């Protein structure tokens, strides 16, 4: 029903606005219960190292332009202003990675012409309103219609794979940075960073990782286990992340002669780079007239942006709001799209960040809201993406909190959020049944009514289209990644059926 | 019943040999099966190391009059014996921590008097076999039937709660030697020992531990699983502790900077004390004289000595060839202890320690020939004993391969197997069920016969049993701890009856 083209103009909007307001007062209420504390925690954590990442990351890449504060200031505001009037409050807004590589292009390509890069970003976010205005008049978001299971589950798998192959990496760099050795020097910097290899710091940060996401899990299992008090065992089990935070927190604080790479917040709110740039980024140039030729040319990288922040955003939100998830209070893809973007702009004008709604951070948001009992409903309210976006904000006046926090701990949450984002997704469930004999299979429909074969071709087919997604994003054309990956809708739509026949594909591939 | 008392003399020895022979050759050939060779590999390992730490350790508290290679040789002969003719040969025999505490403690007093502690040690063989002579001759080995579910589960407990307490102090000394420190001292000496601390050394131990515990569990659980072919799922199952061995030290053969505890083992098969003792030892003396009233004193020791064997190794056996694990071959109570001690004096002739059969390794050696469907049934044969012994007996000749072995991927596989031989005791299962709530008890007659408060002090009173046999240990009384354990037969028999009703008693405590 959400998902149908109207003759009116703007008719998804004001549809979606009429279907989700009227749950206002529902959603505000339904927000007391400690499960809703600890997902505020989770993804409390969850949003901000991410954040803390990308905006020293976008800080390296550019000449300070855009850093760690107008990321931070960027992901709050926007995270207030979609929880309190967003028709899906359960989406978390943040940075990604084919984010950082757009802007990482821009910036090259703006210093390459000699232009002013902040600017080109502000006009690329008034291409990006004057965009998603047409296309919310014009119900362009029915067009997720055609993106079916099959497009849903490749990306929801390939998107955690990433996540857990970044949080590999990152182990990775940290031993690399801090090699096994013999000898190391002594007295090192620590002034920026460590300036050479240090002692046990590697291994720590290993040891770290792997204890926080083995008592992440066996807080999970404790959850569905039945060794404690009903009540009791469920207030521990979804306080389960938090209480792996805090241990490894206090391990690792325990410890006084190691040294573990910590999260760093910025000292107040300012311009990661004052001199370069101000508050408000003027849009005719702050040391140099912009031309007219890009003023229209922006076009282009913004229909590039707007491409893959509405495919992302509609995808995440598909999945989110999936029937099986139990969600009664229904989502909006008009007004989220319209949300998302037009305050992308707004923010490109400001000099903050563009942001897109992240595919693991709403899927951990959705799953921690999740009441099992089968998922026998699901809680969704306003006040945890509002809480969780004001503690964003509010991070910077949280120095002594987060500093003491370290980076393995978050890894290992991170390595913990991918694996759970993993289940669910049907398309794991046909990997894993790969290695199975056809005795152990499941009783479902897609076993039963299809041979074991074809079911395994059908996995093959996915497989393949994962691993081309996955060289599409090693290649340095990753901003064709999505485009890529709408070429897979018609893959199900015209070359499967030649191949699977029409009950084959209804049993597979179903809503 | 095998274990009943007859009116010959020797009756139990001569009825457990016409009951076990005749299987000989159906022993001989039950070992054709990978299973078989994982288990040799498994409890070859599980048998050289705690073999070569109590070496170690003998050899620190004695002046090297008692050590490792002593101990190899000793350890191997009887070995290979019992496997030969034992009637159990799922039995490994082995030292233990009672034996230390009592040779540590003759080796004192012995110097306190003046006179030679070896010689001691062969007296107190000679009044060892006398000992076991008699004790055969009157079927001494029924009182066992007096050991109820009670006292073996206890024991059990203890016996695996030390196993795993043991494993763990091992790592807090390697982390205590080892300091997490900002700077280390460079150009250490480690020709005996590392004389300082080392960087890296305590996590990468921690972390290797707990690397092997990890994929011991993951392949023990893949064992039971519903992944791959069930052929080649099973031989990747009995082989699992073998893989996490090979994978461990493959780990850490890969890193060549960080140094990690090795196997330490002799070169060539010769005395450790080449100038305090020589391979024989005259029953009279070697320098000083042997009075006579230690002649005809040293019973009492012995007595203590026997004890302690007898008890060990009569409740080992009990556990091990319990129906509900079934063993259908037999077992031997009689002619078991007589190989046991007669062994053991022999030893203590040729200069070598006495050997009790140990607990832990013989429940992991019978759970891995254990064939799981439920148990559907049990590889009893004497050619895993047999081979376990002759590597042991080899372990000189293989000194690159052992030097190649970690002790941490070792302590590793110490608390898996410590935590294997907690599962299958009831008393386990109630201390498990403690924390339970009443609905979620087991579908068992000591749930529904007894109340939910009678069980939960009966598992109290063997809570509080526990803590007395703990503290005993801790005690430098620890020589006691067997015969206390010996007042658990009692209390069952006398002291319980008057709390619990003979039904509750009946229903809780089983055979
Ligand atoms: C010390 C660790 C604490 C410990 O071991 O608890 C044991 C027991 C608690 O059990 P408790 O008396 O509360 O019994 C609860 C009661 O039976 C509820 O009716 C059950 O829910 P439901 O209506 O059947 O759905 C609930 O099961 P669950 O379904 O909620 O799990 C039961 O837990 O005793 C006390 O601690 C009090
Ligand atoms: C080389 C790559 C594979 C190419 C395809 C080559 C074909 C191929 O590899 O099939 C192997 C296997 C076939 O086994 P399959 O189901 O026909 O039957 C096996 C066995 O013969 C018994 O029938 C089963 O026991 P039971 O009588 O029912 O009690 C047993 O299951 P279990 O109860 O004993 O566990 C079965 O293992 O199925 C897989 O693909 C497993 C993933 C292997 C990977
Ligand atoms: C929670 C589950 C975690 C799973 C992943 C485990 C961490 C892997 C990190 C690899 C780092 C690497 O290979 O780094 C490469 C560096 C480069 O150093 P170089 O230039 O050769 O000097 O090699 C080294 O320092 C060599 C030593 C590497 C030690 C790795 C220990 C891994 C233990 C795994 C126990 C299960
Ligand atoms: C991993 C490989 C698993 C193979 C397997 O599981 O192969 C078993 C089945 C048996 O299928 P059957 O009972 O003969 O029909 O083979 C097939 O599906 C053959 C087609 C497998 C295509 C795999 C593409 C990727
Ligand atoms: C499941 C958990 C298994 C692992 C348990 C290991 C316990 C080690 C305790 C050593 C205490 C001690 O005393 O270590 C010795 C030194 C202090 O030396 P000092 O007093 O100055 O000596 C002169 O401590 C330390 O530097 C503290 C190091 C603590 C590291 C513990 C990491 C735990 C990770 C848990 C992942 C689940
Ligand atoms: C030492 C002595 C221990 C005696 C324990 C008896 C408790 C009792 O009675 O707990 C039985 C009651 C209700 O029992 P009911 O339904 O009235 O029978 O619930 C239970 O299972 C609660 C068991 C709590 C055990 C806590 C263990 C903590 C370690
Ligand atoms: C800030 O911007 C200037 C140009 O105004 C640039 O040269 C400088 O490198 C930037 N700061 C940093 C820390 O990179
Ligand atoms: C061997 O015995 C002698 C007796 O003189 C003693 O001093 C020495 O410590 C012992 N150990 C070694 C390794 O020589």
């Amino acid at each position: 029903d959400p998902l149908q083209q109207t003759g009116q103009l703007f008719g998804g909007l004001v549809r979606d606005i009429r279907r989700r307001y009227p749950y206002y007062l529902s959603d505000i209420t339904d927000a007391f219960s400690p499960q809703v504390l600890a997902a505020v925690i989770f993804i409390y954590f969850a949003a901000l190292s991410p954040a803390i990442t990308f905006g020293g990351l976008l800080g390296e890449k550019t000449r300070n332009q855009m850093g760690v504060s107008e990321l931070l200031i960027s992901t709050a505001v926007q995270g207030i202003l979609f929880a309190l009037l967003g028709a899906q409050p359960l989406l978390v807004v943040g940075f990604s990675g084919p984010l950082l590589v757009f802007e990482e292009a821009f910036f090259s390509f703006c210093e390459t012409n000699g232009l002013e890069y902040i600017v080109g970003r502000v006009w690329i976010g008034f291409w990006l309103i004057l965009l998603v205005v047409l296309v919310v008049a014009f119900e362009g978001s029915f067009l997720v219609r055609f993106i079916s299971r099959y497009t849903q589950e490749i990306f929801s798998f390939l998107i955690s794979l990433i996540f857990i192959y970044e949080t590999f990496s990152k182990l990775i760099k940290i031993f690399q940075d801090h090699p096994l050795q013999k000898t190391y020097n002594y007295n090192v910097l620590m002034v920026p960073k460590p300036q050479g290899p240090l002692p046990n710091t590697a291994l720590l940060s290993l040891v770290l990782m792997a204890g926080t996401f083995f008592f992440a899990m066996m807080l999970r299992k404790f959850k569905n286990s039945s060794y404690f008090p009903g009540k009791l065992r469920r207030v521990i089990g979804d306080f389960g992340v938090p209480i792996s935070i805090l241990i490894m927190v206090l391990v690792d604080f325990f410890i006084q002669d190691t040294y573990t790479q910590k999260l760093s917040v910025p000292d107040g709110f300012k311009v990661s780079n004052s001199s370069a740039r101000g508050w408000v980024i003027h849009p005719l140039g702050l040391r140099s007239e912009f031309p007219i030729w890009m003023m229209f040319a922006s076009a282009l990288p913004a229909l590039l942006v707007f491409i893959l922040i509405f495919l992302e955003s509609q995808i995440t939100t598909l999945i989110v709001s999936k029937p099986e998830r139990k969600m009664v209070k229904g989502s909006g893809f008009h007004l989220d799209l319209l949300l998302v973007v037009g305050m992308g702009g707004v923010a490109a004008l400001f000099g903050m960040p563009w942001l897109s709604a992240t595919t693991v951070r709403s899927v951990t948001h959705a799953n921690a809201l999740t009441v099992m009992g089968q998922i026998q409903e699901v809680k969704e309210q306003r006040i945890s993406g509002l809480l969780v976006a004001v503690l964003v904000g509010l991070s910077i006046l949280m120095e002594p909190i987060l500093s003491r926090i370290p980076l393995a701990v978050l890894f290992g949450i991170f390595l913990y959020m991918g694996v759970t984002s993993l289940s669910g997704i049907q398309l794991f469930d046909r990997i894993l049944l790969l290695f199975k004999p056809p005795k152990y299979h499941p009783d479902v429909p897609y076993v039963k009514r299809v041979k074991t074969w074809r079911m395994h071709l059908f996995t093959g087919i996915q497989i393949i289209c994962l691993a081309v997604l996955w060289v599409v994003k090693s290649t340095p054309a990753s901003l064709a990644l999505p485009f890529v990956l709408i070429l897979t809708v018609p893959l199900r739509r015209v070359l499967l059926p030649l191949i699977f026949r029409n009950v084959e594909l209804q049993c597979l591939d179903a809503d």
